[PDB]
């Protein structure tokens, strides 16, 4: 099954520095998303990858950019 | 004017690392405390000074001793 989780909560976990490595973006982005209070969420993979995305205008995209 | 914040906070934003650097400690000890729910905090001075202190036995005391 697919893995979900929101930003927050994988950062309140692992911190924001792992975050940022994890994702492959500064940490300054990720603080920035949280305070913003953007709509991010992670879904794991089995092999330890990561990725974002993002609920923006309507739609479910990438996260960054 | 006192800053201050929760070890936890803090080390949510920088990550445990720069953490214990910071407050000149061993990684595994903010690790420690931070699994125990130590009341420890943090107070941050404008020239980038970072103390910490512990809420136990009826006061406030720095940490660690």
């Amino acid at each position: 099954m697919e893995q979900r989780i929101t930003l927050k909560d994988y950062a309140m976990r692992f911190g924001q520095t792992k975050t940022a490595k994890d994702l492959g973006v500064y940490q300054s982005a990720i603080n920035k998303a949280i305070h913003a209070g953007r709509k991010i969420f992670l879904t794991i993979n089995a092999d330890g990858s990561v990725y974002a995305e993002e609920v923006k205008d309507g739609e479910v995209k990438p996260w960054p950019s």
